[PDB]
């Protein structure tokens, strides 16, 4: 080995025109190699067929051009990060060689090699100072670009998923299907945030880049393997251990040590899916037991039952803390193997290359590159076993959403009562039988016809099929049969409930509930509030406090007689609606209904024997199935 | 510089008997230095006086010995981690010297220095193989020891905080205080998990050790500074830049560069507290609007109002996504400074020591130790500015709990009605005036006395002070005055509500609600269910489904007449309770009450004019303030 000076590894001049063609070449290969694996994952996979049923309409259509145009920049922002990782490795090959040429000039004595080794050190520091700004600039323009995507995804998904909950009265007929969902108030608010925001377990924090995401963190660990496998191939040598001549030992060793140590870490973390799904189910049945106590806080204070409610509230907190203690005991046997494997491989490229260095074969430059390339194809093939604890919690957020999407298509396939429009203006019903979900009987087939000015009173016992007749004519009860003829329209058939109801907003929205607040003028709302003796509420039409705990139940049944004078229906049904009003105010509220609307089919359910002298006919339920119709004898 | 062989830095023999005395010496200093800073933080701090009001009783008392004994091991588990970080730095000082003595024997020619440098390399690999098992063993016995602490803290805190919510009827009188809390169903379930589990922002995951916690991550960054400052002190030299002779440049430089760059990163992240407090408030008023729609899903289906409810549900989702977009825009200007500062300091110990190395002053061993000690007192003084985004979200979880603890001591200071026990058996009330929170009047002072067999009917209009008389005798209405004399006891004065109520559990718990299910024998519950005509419910006493949506409101008022035959009260009040029952079943339910309990003061509120011929006296509210008392006629 004669006197050789210092020569660089890569020509640092013409390094920017060469790293502008490699990026443009590696982008178009990966753009058609990524789009051929997701097609193979939409089929042939049980968890890939449930990802596409939820969010299909966001990626296809005419309004899905700005989605792919923003998804195509995040691949350039990963290829540009692999290229800098290679150019950082090319510089430590120069610095450790320049630090070796300076030591062989001091001990030898000459000053030609030393002056060529000193000048090679101050060159390989100025290259580090230019490639340290392009790292900060690339990192900080990558947090901002990936937080504008998982916001606009979440805003679309939680708006599309709610129209699917209240489309065909599917929020009420989900109690009769065979397999029922637990609570759909949590899978819309919280679970969409875990589903859309990349890494599983937690909702997103405003510092999550693209390296903490289970898609773009996996397509980096393939380009980082393909781009590094041409450096480790021509830096290893023949190894003899048992008389077997292995040609490239350090390259075939790392592909055996990972494949064996991976398949043991898939049978340890196998039951880790059904322990992270039960942690969201038992934690969302504890919060519902506290909200139900909040809006019923007067009846608990009346009964003084604050000690029985301290037991049915503690019976739901025991299995949410007994399940967590075995979720902890499984994530130590899983995290104790992936660290004990990765720790006993770090002195391996220092004990194979070290006998080849003390003899004159290599020159201390390629030891500092073998120590980097071996610790970078090992940190990229160990992505599929280091991040299995954050994928098994992401697979338990597709099941919860797929249950909600599945249990609304079986909520619109249950049978109901067929409804047809009338001939001119009539309410006639041909044959109706109503059953009980256990299989009993309530009402035999009956035939009723009303005319344009008729009336009807339905009377009977206290617990025999009286409200569930009206729950069948409103298309809400599945166990029924028959047909109905109605004066159909938009709001030309009004129903009223037995227990009163008030919405959330201001009092102007409480007064006219089925219509909007802007479709009713201001000048007509202050006169109809004085016919129902609701005088002192002419102010306070712009307040915000909750009216379910302020308005007494004798004033929530006079508001319900003001929603019937503004909508102007034709065939209004009503049950109850005089449970709190006394006689004198009850008789004064039906004369107004007969004097304002001159021709409406009024059907009213009642209990007190002072309303039968106002209507014309009468239907009586004997209980057990038998009905009896008779005209008002008067 | 003559021929010198290889000598180690530290005597590796007698390294275990020396590192067993240093740990025992550094434990007792830190045990009394840590306990003198927390005392200075309990006072003199606005966020330290609110931490002690919540969780005081857990750390003091006689049952708080096993808390400190488990808190004292987690300090040993940090001192044992600083000592290994020093012993790892002592080994790179040997390996880089042994790699330098081998290169000065090849170029010089002799084989005495080379054979002494080769043998010094294979010694400093076997020391790395022993100190790599004590790292994995220490890390994996540190996850398990800190997950047994923040479980037993959470189980105690969420049980102590709930007894403070329903102690003195404080769940109802929190609506009348001056500054009201938002929703206390979220600060008990979720916010205790963020408060107890160390690092802020997210609830704990089962892999959080002790280095991801805002207390034991701060007491490591002081012992790591004190233990490393004696190595960097005697490795730096005199630097001349502008004619000023600085004695120790590399030590006084790093204490100036951090103190300046810290105080700029405290005025950028200053409004980051009130943006992480509003993210939990606007996200917990959206979920409440979905639960209220779930248990009232019949009245929305009757009215067909699924389009007005799609607007009052979208008016609460706009400000939860408009606030997040400015939480993202602040966490980039804060994270863009702490990375741009820490990146431009990494080539600094390589450009000051490099002219001193090419001349014969140092020997390449202490460059590899200056590169480590400078990058370890810089990574420990930068703990108070790198982790300010996770502390400003922890300071917004003490305000939410302190509001809940504060708003229950002002909920028991409001005035009420004084109650005294009776003389023998009587209900007499002296003077009672009842007001309205706006300042109006409902009831003038009145004086009523009942005897051991008397009765009373309270009648009046539909909206004039009828239920709020009974909301004052039950100690629930703050705007009242006067006194009351009652036959006091445990359950010798029963109240009933206007709207019925059913608890959560099985039907055996629904039937006997104020008593427990075990305090009533089985043989007496099946006879009293047949006197109230509730015959077919003799089975299904062991089911689980919700009975608020199954039992009709005509059968939730006959169950309420079976809670009055098992408790056996003396002076029972009741309002409503016959809104759905017809005549014939109403008259048959009062004869049973008079025939089973032979002497009870029965006070009943009613509307229908067929109940006044059963009682004896009568009180009538004229409306506006005037009352009128008269004995029952014929
Ligand atoms: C599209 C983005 C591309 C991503 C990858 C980024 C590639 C660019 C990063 C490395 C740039 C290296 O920048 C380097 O600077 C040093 C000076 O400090 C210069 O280095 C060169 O200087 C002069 C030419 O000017 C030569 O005679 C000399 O032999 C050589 O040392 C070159 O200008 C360039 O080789
Ligand atoms: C940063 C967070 C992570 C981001 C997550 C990004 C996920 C992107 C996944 C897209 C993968 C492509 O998904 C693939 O799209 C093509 C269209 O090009 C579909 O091809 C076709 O699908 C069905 C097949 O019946 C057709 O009805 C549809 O018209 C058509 O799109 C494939 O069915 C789908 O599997
Ligand atoms: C992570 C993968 C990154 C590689 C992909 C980057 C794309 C770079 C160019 C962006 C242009 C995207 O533009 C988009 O292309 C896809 C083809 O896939 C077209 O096709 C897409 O929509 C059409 C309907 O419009 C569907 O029938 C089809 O199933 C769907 O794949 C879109 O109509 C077009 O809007
Ligand atoms: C999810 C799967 C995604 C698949 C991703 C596939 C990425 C492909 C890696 C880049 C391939 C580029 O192919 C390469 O191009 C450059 C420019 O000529 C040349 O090779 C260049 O990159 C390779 C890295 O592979 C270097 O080892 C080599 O020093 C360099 O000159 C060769 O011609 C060819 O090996
Ligand atoms: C429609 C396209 C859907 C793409 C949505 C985005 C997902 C991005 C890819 C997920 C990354 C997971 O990374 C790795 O994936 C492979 C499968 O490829 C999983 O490997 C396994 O997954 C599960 C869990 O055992 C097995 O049922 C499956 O048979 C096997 O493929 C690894 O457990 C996971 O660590
Ligand atoms: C309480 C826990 C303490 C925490 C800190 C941990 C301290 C222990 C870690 C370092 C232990 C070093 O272990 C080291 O092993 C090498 C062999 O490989 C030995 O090293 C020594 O060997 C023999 C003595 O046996 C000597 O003549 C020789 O000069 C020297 O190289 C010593 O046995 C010990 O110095
Ligand atoms: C891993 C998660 C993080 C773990 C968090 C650990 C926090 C531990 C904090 C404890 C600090 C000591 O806190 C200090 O205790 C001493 C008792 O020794 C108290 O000293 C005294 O406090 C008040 C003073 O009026 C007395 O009523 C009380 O009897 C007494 O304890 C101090 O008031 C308190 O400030
Ligand atoms: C993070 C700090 C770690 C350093 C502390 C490690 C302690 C090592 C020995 C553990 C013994 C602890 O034992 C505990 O000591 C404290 C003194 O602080 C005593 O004092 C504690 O409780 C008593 C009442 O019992 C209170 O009046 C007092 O305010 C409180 O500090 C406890 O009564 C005792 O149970
Ligand atoms: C929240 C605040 C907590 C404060 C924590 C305070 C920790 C104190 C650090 C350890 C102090 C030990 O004090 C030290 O003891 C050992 C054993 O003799 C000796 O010094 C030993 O440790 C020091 C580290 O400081 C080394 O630089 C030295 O090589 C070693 O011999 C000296 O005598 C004395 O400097
Ligand atoms: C009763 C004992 C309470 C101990 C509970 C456990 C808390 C553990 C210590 C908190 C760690 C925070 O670490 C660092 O603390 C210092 C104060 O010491 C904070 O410094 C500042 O805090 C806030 C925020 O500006 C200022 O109002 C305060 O004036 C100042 O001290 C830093 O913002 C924080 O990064
Ligand atoms: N915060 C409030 N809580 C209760 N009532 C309030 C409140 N603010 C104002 N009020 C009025 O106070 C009165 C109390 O009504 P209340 O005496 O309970 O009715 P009632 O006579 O029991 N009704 P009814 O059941 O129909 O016979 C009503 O006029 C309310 O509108
Ligand atoms: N899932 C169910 N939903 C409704 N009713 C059910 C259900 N399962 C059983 N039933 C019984 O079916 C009957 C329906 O009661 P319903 O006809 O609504 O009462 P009502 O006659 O309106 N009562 P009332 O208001 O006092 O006059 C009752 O006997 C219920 O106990
Ligand atoms: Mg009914
Ligand atoms: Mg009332």
């Amino acid at each position: 080995m004669g006197p050789k000076l210092f020569k660089p590894s890569i020509d640092w001049s013409r390094a920017f025109p060469d790293s502008v063609y490699w990026v443009g070449k590696a982008w178009t290969i990966s753009a058609i190699c990524v789009l051929a694996i997701l097609v193979l994952l939409r089929y042939l996979t049980p968890w890939g067929r449930q990802f596409w049923r939820i969010t299909r309409a966001y990626f296809v259509g005419p309004n899905s051009v700005r989605v792919w145009l923003m998804l195509g920049v995040l691949l350039l922002s990963v290829v540009l990060a692999v290229r800098l990782n290679v150019l950082f490795s090319y510089q430590g090959n120069d610095m450790y060689t320049a630090l070796q040429k300076a030591f062989e000039g001091i001990a030898s004595g000459d000053g030609t090699v030393k002056r060529s080794g000193v000048r090679g050190f101050w060159m390989s520091i100025g290259v580090f100072s230019v490639m340290a700004v392009l790292h900060v600039t690339r990192v900080m323009a990558d947090i901002y670009l990936t937080q504008r995507f998982i916001i606009a995804w979440r805003v679309w998904l939680t708006h599309h998923l709610t129209q699917d909950w209240l489309d065909g009265r599917a929020y009420y007929r989900d109690l009769f299907i065979d397999e029922t969902i637990d609570n759909p108030d949590q899978r819309i608010q919280q679970d969409v945030d875990i589903f859309t925001a990349g890494a599983g377990g937690t909702p997103n924090a405003p510092s999550n880049g693209t390296a903490s995401t289970l898609l773009f963190g996996a397509v980096q660990s393939i380009i980082s393997v393909i781009s590094f496998t041409a450096i480790l191939w021509n830096l290893s040598g023949t190894l003899n251990i048992f008389g077997v001549s292995i040609p490239r030992a350090m390259f075939w060793t790392v592909l055996v040590y990972v494949f064996v140590a991976t398949v043991i870490s898939f049978i340890i973390g196998r039951p880790l899916i059904w322990l992270s799904f039960r942690n969201e189910k038992l934690n969302a049945a504890f919060r519902y037991a506290l909200v139900r106590l909040r809006d019923a806080a007067e009846a608990v204070g009346f009964y003084r039952g604050e000690r029985v409610e301290g037991t049915q509230l503690q019976r739901r907190f025991t299995p949410v803390i007994d399940n967590y203690r075995r979720y902890v005991r499984r994530s130590i046997a899983f995290n104790g193997w992936n660290l004990s494997v990765s720790q006993t491989i770090v002195p391996l490229p220092w004990v194979i290359q070290a006998p080849r260095l003390f003899a004159g074969q290599i020159d201390f430059g390629d030891v500092g590159q073998t120590a980097t390339s071996f610790g970078n194809i090992h940190d990229s093939l160990s992505f599929f076993r280091n991040n299995y604890d954050a994928f098994a919690s992401f697979r338990a957020a597709i099941i919860r959403l797929h249950g909600l999407v599945d249990a609304n298509e079986k909520g619109r396939a249950l049978p109901a009562v067929l409804t047809r429009p009338s001939d001119d203006e009539s309410v006639e019903l041909n044959d109706i039988e109503v059953r009980t979900p256990a299989g009993d009987r309530l009402i035999d087939p009956l035939d009723v016809r009303l005319d344009r000015g008729g009336s009807l009173v339905i009377t009977g016992r206290s617990g025999a099929g009286k409200t569930t007749l009206l729950r069948s004519l409103a298309e809400l009860w599945p166990y029924a049969s028959g047909t109905l003829h109605r004066p159909g329209g938009e709001n030309e058939t009004m129903f009223l409930s037995q227990l009163p109801y008030v919405p959330l907003g201001t009092l102007r929205d409480v007064v006219c509930y089925p219509n909007s607040a802007a479709a009713i003028p201001d000048a007509t709302l202050r006169d109809t509030l004085t016919k129902v003796a609701l005088a002192p509420l002419c102010d306070r039409l712009d307040e915000e406090r909750d009216w379910a705990k302020v308005l007494s139940p004798g004033e929530q049944q006079r508001v319900a007689f003001a929603r019937i004078l503004l909508t102007k229906p034709k065939a209004v049904f009503l049950d109850g609606s005089t449970s709190a009003l006394d006689t004198g105010l009850e008789f004064a509220l039906y004369q107004l209904l007969r004097s304002e609307l001159p021709d409406c089919i009024v059907i009213s359910v009642s209990h007190r024997p002072a309303l039968e002298r106002l209507h014309e006919n009468q239907l009586e339920l004997l209980g057990g199935g038998q009905w009896r119709l008779a005209p008002v004898e008067a």
